[PDB]
């Protein structure tokens, strides 16, 4: 762990991500933090045609560069979006498509708002002494008012900072493997466990954040992309960066690295002869920061620890993987029985598609289990 | 250079295969080396629903059940696309379904034929002493009579190799980014560019071996997998393993572990932008042996080559960057321009999905050249 960008403090998410641009792109920000009233109002997609051409060269650092990721992702999806109740816009801006083509090129990510830039980059500390814990900190943007976005992208912010307490295990892990130490090992798989098990708590802890009108809500939609949908159906032109239409998916939390992670670590199946969901998760990695992909990738790239589990006949070894294992189906079920009191309750008077996509992931976790339980 | 099975003298391709495998294995090595009367005669099919399912606890050590792997492999390309024609098998037999997948699952590589199957682990040295040269060297399988197989996989296989000899550089290049020795990279570039070089005209002195007509013999018949293939809408049944008909790729020459790795040493990220052939050769990276991904993978950890050069505003190194690039891109012309010869022109007297899926990946590697201005 030095180059992949895992804080020891809050995993995944960039820490302290920056909130305030350069003055020279002080109207991308306006048009930004006003999103929720400029949509309703209706002037946004107007004062999105007003910007003139901004060069993204004083955007200097990581972290700067990625604030205006955010910035014009919102922009994007506020743009092409609109009041989201079905007039969209199949071509987007050569003032704004540009510059976002150009440091989404930079920063090796699809020119759309992604988990990693909407979660992981979108936050901050009230007081900046008082610890991480959702009273004490807050989003930076939401596209209406009441979407519970706050809630909504703090939470899961909160759940992934949760498991990164698990993360600085790893290294023990394949260490301990590599020199044989089964006290070592069992010691740490346990940890992990434990850490993952705390990520529960985070979730039931802090799920009265988010209104039973979300996904019925004015979000979701603002996450919705232009790959396999109908509204764009060849996709969106980013006018003067492509002559033609591209296709790139929407919103998903497949494209939080944490859960991939684990479920690389534990070897739980998730290239499994493909299949809608293996599939569907792995080139969401696409969607992930290029050193976050590359840390997935490299814990492949060493061997298995369900493979040398099994091998080793040892009882205490089995049980600690299963408790690592446990701690995911339920993660994934809590998450899902949460699910379910928010598709087939406000579908009253295409949502079936991800209750199936959920639950099986969730089954080719549960099936990697080792004592029947 | 490590645990990643790079051989020194014959790159990614498999050290020296085994031409015989173990003596239980007598009922597959008969069918696959008598393949081509076995398919005309329409025997195949039968021979190989009439089959006991020998286990797979007697093919061993690297060299055998990799053997093993292209043998089953074949035959069940033979035995799901039959004589080429119309008729198509959508379930695999228990009997060599299992078996083949018990082995793939171990060598963690997708039940389907691969390049690293076909080509890296097919061949021999007819006068075992001599140098690697074409008369030298023969194929150890085939689909039927005159359907160009040698030519095709044997040329593959020498540019496989004749590039290989820059892979040993490599060590080199990142040694004198971290060192900083300005003169040892710039050496060592040059050194990676002529390799590229030497590897074009391998592809020029021997590339007529490969048959005039080989894309529309029932090769590629042979070579098409159950992905996104509308002829098995759901893919194979592999039964007894799975329940569920998997859905696999067919061959891509994407799937040549050496042209990949100069995309990304050079920084050309192919595999970056989310877009259909980025998403493509990512994941033909699955279909590589895992030794080989696990390389590209660490190649992409390290810092980028392309960014070092860029950095430092320096005229010479910028050169022998672009040196290597240009060599990338001329390989991929003369590439283009036999694909064209032998695919486009015939068709008269998809065909174009390929033309384009070519020229972008050509067209990404021309784009990453420096001296522009
Ligand atoms: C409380 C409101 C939530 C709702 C309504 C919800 C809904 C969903 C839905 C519908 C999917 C499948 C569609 C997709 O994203 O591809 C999903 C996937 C996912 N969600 Fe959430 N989610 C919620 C909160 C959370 C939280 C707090 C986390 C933790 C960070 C989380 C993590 C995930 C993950 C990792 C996936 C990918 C599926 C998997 O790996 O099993 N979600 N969510
Ligand atoms: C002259 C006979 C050949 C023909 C007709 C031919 C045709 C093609 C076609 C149609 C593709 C795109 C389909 C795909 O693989 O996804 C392709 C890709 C490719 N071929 Fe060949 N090929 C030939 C020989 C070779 C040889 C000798 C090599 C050297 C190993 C080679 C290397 C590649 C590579 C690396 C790709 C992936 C795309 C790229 O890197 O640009 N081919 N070829
Ligand atoms: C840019 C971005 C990506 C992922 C997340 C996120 C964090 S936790 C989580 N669970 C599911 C998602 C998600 O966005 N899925 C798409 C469908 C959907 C989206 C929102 C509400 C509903 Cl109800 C359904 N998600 C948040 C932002
Ligand atoms: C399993 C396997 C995979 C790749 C290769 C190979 C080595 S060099 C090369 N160029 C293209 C390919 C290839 O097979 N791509 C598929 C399209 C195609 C192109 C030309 C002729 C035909 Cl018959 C089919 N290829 C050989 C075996």
């Amino acid at each position: 762990s030095k180059e992949y960008h895992i804080d020891e403090e809050v995993g995944f998410a960039l820490p302290n991500p920056q909130e305030n641009l350069p003055d020279f792109y002080n109207d991308w920000m306006f048009i930004a933090k006003h999103l929720p009233d400029l949509i309703e109002s209706g002037q946004l997609r107007e004062r999105v045609e007003k910007l003139n051409m901004l060069s993204i060269d004083h955007l200097t650092d990581h972290k700067s560069q990625r604030l205006a990721r955010l910035v014009l992702g919102c922009i994007t999806m506020a743009y092409v979006w609109g009041k989201g109740h079905g007039d969209v816009r199949k071509v987007l801006p050569r003032n704004i498509a540009v510059p976002y083509c150009q440091l989404s090129k930079k920063l090796e990510l699809p020119p759309i708002l992604v988990y990693a830039d909407c979660v992981l980059a979108n936050w901050k500390k009230k007081d900046p002494n008082k610890p991480l814990t959702y009273e004490n900190m807050d989003v930076l943007f939401s596209f209406r008012d009441g979407d519970c976005s706050k809630g909504f992208f703090l939470v899961s912010l909160l759940v992934e900072i949760a498991a990164a307490s698990a993360i600085k295990v790893i290294p023990t892990v394949f260490k301990a493997m590599q020199m044989q130490e089964r006290d070592t090992l069992l010691k740490a798989l346990l940890e992990i466990a434990s850490c993952l098990e705390k990520a529960l708590q985070v979730f039931h802890q802090i799920h009265d954040h988010v209104n039973p009108k979300a996904f019925f809500s004015v979000l979701r939609i603002y996450l919705s992309g232009w790959k396999g949908n109908p509204q764009l159906s060849d996709g969106l032109v980013y006018e003067g960066f492509w002559e033609d239409p591209k296709e790139f998916a929407g919103g998903s939390a497949g494209q939080s690295s944490v859960f991939q992670c684990f479920d690389v670590l534990l070897g739980i199946q998730q290239t499994a002869g493909g299949g809608h969901a293996a599939q569907f998760l792995q080139d969401m990695r696409r969607y992930m920061p290029p050193a976050h992909r590359n840390f997935l990738c490299s814990l492949e790239s060493n061997p298995s620890v369900r493979e040398f589990v099994l091998s080793k006949g040892d009882a205490g070894l089995r049980e600690a993987y299963d408790a690592c294992v446990k701690a995911l189906v339920s993660l994934r079920s809590y998450h899902l029985q949460i699910v379910t009191k928010y598709i087939l309750i406000p579908a009253s008077q295409g949502g079936t598609d991800l209750m199936n996509f959920l639950k099986t992931v969730r089954s080719t976790t549960e099936k990697s289990l080792l004592k029947e339980g």
